[PDB]
């Protein structure tokens, strides 16, 4: 099975698929090794790793190349975040085949207007055009197009969020990511209970961590849960602490023991494979 | 003071300068905030973050662009690792002005032969040519060229390591990074005691962590200590643990509390500055 | 004089400054050698060279890196085309310092809305915000910000085109590029005669080639003329003809004599400089 | 048929395959349209277009990304120039899958030592290792690995050039590119007459243009002829002339008529396709 088939199989199978954020190939490799179903090529994580806001500031090329590098490192599906498609439906048409060719198995595109204005979401028909352009542009039918509905977040209400989801599924979306920034899952659970569409839902429970996977498994309508930014957060927490200790201790004499060893990083780098290559071809 | 002046001032001042590894701008920003003197644009860390060996596999462009991005984020000097110069003295000549223009305040270039052969170091005169090409190519005289001597590691002995260091300083090196993979500092300390050159030494005590900064401060001949790969190691240690917990707990309900908050990452991303910009220019 | 000073000197001097399109560093080098005042880092030319439409499809990174490469090759000022700023005023703020750091001496930003809609220009105050963000973001005050007014092209009339130009100059534009796609210069000349602002105008006479430099010199209000796309056009014309001849002749036996020699390209590549470098540093 | 199959079919078919140099996707598109069999992703042409010597100065990433862009534009096979493999057999192993994934249908790798020394070619067994690494690294067996023999050029004689070719074919090369800088084809024709290997030869007759395709068709042992640098040469010849005319005429009033029209470039950019996309998806 190709990665695209694998993701499509997980969605048609009814099993709940988990995807973890990654800001580089090493972190994606660790997510694979930890057992997550797929990698989330998070725009928030990559822009955070560049110390720039997640407000379409980071170059699209930086993100597309990071997706290429991650897909060439892991064997599990990569779901790439393409923000608002980097433009209108015409840009979508030109952009999607690049993400597919980079090896992503899905893209997530949201209906926020872009760029931000000094009215928060684009018109329903305009987004329908963008999703239809994305599905028209993909080569492999198994590649997945996920439409992200921002209407709850934009404060437009549940009726409108469901109306948009249905319009997007009618335009070709393979799944609907309904988002919420509330600190409790009530708004999301009410949307789920009311969702009437045939395609599966996608949740990013970052703001409402109390909704566990067992709680999500109980929602037959959800096929994917995404851990949106826990790798960059974990990284920051530990780097900041090790740096503060090194400066307080005046050195690495204390901190060294606790850290993963240099040998462990060399193994994560594929040293083994490289030695086989040197042994069989360096002459 | 420009960053190049700042680094040159630290070297001429006699104070011991500390530089910490960083594999992205966010980590470089944390090193700055923790109080390190400069950033080490480590080839080992960047290749590890790509999950490829540190054996000249990673594209030079990937590293040069990462240096640009780090220098545009921090206010402290960036010392860039240029491995063996990506080629001979002619490549050095073309490559150095790019690293300088990217905003690096120094480059470290080692005398290993390249590419690796199926004799371990290049000829002394050939490396002298490479260092002279680097110093000839730089525009700002304050930009620093550091020659890294691999002779101890290559097992060529102390006499040869010192002979090479002196030849490189005679060719124009502003400092000599003497390296060692021993688990105790004896080999390095004996080299230091014997070093007769006028330029300062640089140590990367990764393999012999028991040599503390107070121990290094006692070596008047050393002007720089570099923490070679502690950021990627710290990152791996924490990402791996958070991923394993999320998979064991079936969710983020437990791990969320401990992590730095999303709001903390947004602040590290420069959200404040961005709000001032939106407030004064988005109309 | 730095390049930014040189461009500012040409603008304050009253002399008419000429800038020629270039789609790569070699073509920019030829423009310099032909005697043009500066290079026009045309988005139309670079997208045409990629065989994609000039409709914000080409990655911004591809263009920014091409500007870097051109500025590192020529000694004359580079005026970079940044389309609509790749976003709103916030993107402008983040984008301008990158073009400045790449070595461009000016940017040209137009008031078209972006992305294109299924109302043609952005609101006057919104563009004023974008220009003010650009001038706020530049480090060197000599770097030039040129506002391009699309109102004639958008069919909004002369009064509105002048109103926009004046608003942009009031927001900080150092010059106003008034554009026209008419096949005669009447619309442009009438705008010029009516222009009341203090800053100089910029013309791109591509569509009305009969307006010569002597005709433009007679317009004291114009300080810059840009040849918008003549390099890619010339290139296409000759490549297409040589390819057709090679296929008709079944070889290069006939076409070879007419072509510039391989030795001539090697000289344009800086072979001389490289031999001096090899001679003095390859040891 | 995929492009790799198409190239393999041309090689097994006995027909003579023609490939033309291209320094960008537009020029590659013109070569396709002129009727050449494939595109030659020339390192000389791309470095010349950057105004840097063809001496491994140009970044490998710049070339790899240009190959991606060319392959995404044309429908015919792309033969990519990978110089000496950017390193030893280990680099070859890591580099080949990237060129394959970029969409190249073949790579050409030469046996020159690298980097150049202050002995001209690598050891036969070392190159055999590099070619075996390339064939081991490719995913699709149809992808073609071409070994370029520099022994004639290095002045090592015909016996050694043939010995190297045979060793490389024994290591897995699908074809042997025998090169010569002589101004007459005698050296090349004598090598051809003596060539005993089973795989086809590749010629780059740039220096001896009098060897026509009809002359090459008569050499049953040659399966590919490459026009090495005629696109950049044609481009330079015409750009230089148009620039000189514009400066002599003080404008474009005279030169405009002769040039391909702006409308012609817009068509080469895929405007048609883009209008269909806008018409069916921009809503
Ligand atoms: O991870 C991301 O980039 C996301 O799109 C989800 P967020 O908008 O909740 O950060
Ligand atoms: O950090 C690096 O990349 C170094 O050059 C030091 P190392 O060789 O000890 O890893
Ligand atoms: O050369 C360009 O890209 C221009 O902006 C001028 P045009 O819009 O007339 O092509
Ligand atoms: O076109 C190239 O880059 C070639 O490798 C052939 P050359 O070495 O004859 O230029
Ligand atoms: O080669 C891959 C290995 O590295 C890992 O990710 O597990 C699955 C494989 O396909
Ligand atoms: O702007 C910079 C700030 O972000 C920090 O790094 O401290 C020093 C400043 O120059
Ligand atoms: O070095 C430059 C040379 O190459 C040319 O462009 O003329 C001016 C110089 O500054
Ligand atoms: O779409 C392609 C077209 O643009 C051209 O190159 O001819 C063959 C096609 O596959
Ligand atoms: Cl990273
Ligand atoms: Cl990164
Ligand atoms: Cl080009
Ligand atoms: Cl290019
Ligand atoms: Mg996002
Ligand atoms: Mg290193
Ligand atoms: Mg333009
Ligand atoms: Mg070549
Ligand atoms: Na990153
Ligand atoms: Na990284
Ligand atoms: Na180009
Ligand atoms: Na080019």
């Amino acid at each position: 099975m190709t990665k695209n088939q694998a993701l499509r199989a997980a969605l048609d199978s009814g099993r709940l698929f988990t995807a973890m954020a990654a800001h580089n190939p090493l972190v994606a490799k660790l997510a694979e090794q930890a057992g997550f179903g797929g990698i989330w090529g998070s725009g928030f994580e990559l822009s955070a790793s560049y110390a720039v806001p997640d407000a379409n500031i980071l170059s699209m090329s930086t993100h597309l190349e990071m997706m290429r590098a991650i897909a060439s490192t892991v064997s599990i599906p990569l779901i790439a975040d393409i923000d608002t498609g980097f433009g209108n439906a015409v840009n979508v048409h030109y952009v999607v085949p690049q993400y597919e060719a980079a090896g992503a198995s899905a893209i997530v595109m949201e209906d926020k207007t872009f760029p931000k204005d000094t009215q928060e979401l684009v018109r329903i028909e305009e987004f329908q055009g963008k999703i239809a352009a994305a599905t028209a542009a993909r080569a492999d039918r198994d590649f997945v197009v996920i439409a992200r509905v921002e209407a709850l977040i934009a404060g437009l209400g549940q009726q409108e969020a469901v109306r948009r989801g249905q319009a997007y599924e009618e335009a070709g979306a393979d799944a609907i990511l309904i988002h919420s920034r509330q600190k409790t899952p009530d708004e999301i659970l009410a949307f789920v209970k009311s969702w009437p569409g045939k395609v599966p839902l996608v949740l990013v429970p970052t703001a409402y961590p109390q909704l566990t996977e067992a709680d999500i498994a109980a929602l037959s309508k959800v096929g994917i849960v995404i851990y949106g930014n826990h790798a960059i957060r974990a990284a920051v927490g530990a780097v900041r602490e090790v740096f503060a200790r090194i400066r307080r201790d005046g050195g690495i004499r204390e901190v060294d023991a606790a850290l993963p060893s240099v040998k462990e990083i060399i193994e994560l780098q594929g040293d083994e494979r490289m030695r086989a290559v040197e042994a069989r071809y360096l002459k």
